[PDB]
């Protein structure tokens, strides 16, 4: 059904500020992955950071963006026929861990074959929108 992940990844101006308010570039990882659990479970540092190798395990295959801000960036990826899950995080200065803000993963069934997923980065936070 899916055989190409798109996504369209795009940036308002203001993004990833400092704690002066200036926006900044954000690295966006994109993951496929077998499950979700691992993911799901996994806090900012440890995805990042750390050595889960059950997560490790679940990853079939990872992209690492660079979005500007105000700028977008598309994703055409071969999806895995086992990628049941794609994630995206963002690599966020000030991410908000308390109301988990910086990431979204997307089964299946939310995907399309030949339109994309947009989603929104705006200051700290990513949105899946239509």
């Amino acid at each position: 059904q899916i055989k190409t992940l798109h996504l369209d990844i795009r940036a308002r101006e203001a993004i990833n500020t400092s704690a002066a308010g200036i926006p900044l570039s954000v690295v966006v990882r994109i993951y496929q992955l077998k499950d979700n659990r691992s993911f799901d479970s996994a806090d900012y540092q440890a995805l990042f950071t750390g050595d889960n190798e059950i997560l490790a395990g679940d990853i079939i295959a990872q992209k690492d963006v660079w979005l500007q801000p105000g700028g977008s960036v598309a994703v055409d990826m071969p999806l895995d026929d086992a990628a049941k899950f794609t994630g995206v995080a963002a690599m966020f200065l000030e991410p908000d861990q308390k109301k988990n803000t910086w990431r979204v993963v997307l089964g299946r069934d939310e995907l399309e074959p030949d339109t994309p997923r947009l989603i929104e980065v705006s200051g700290n936070t990513l949105t899946l929108l239509p």
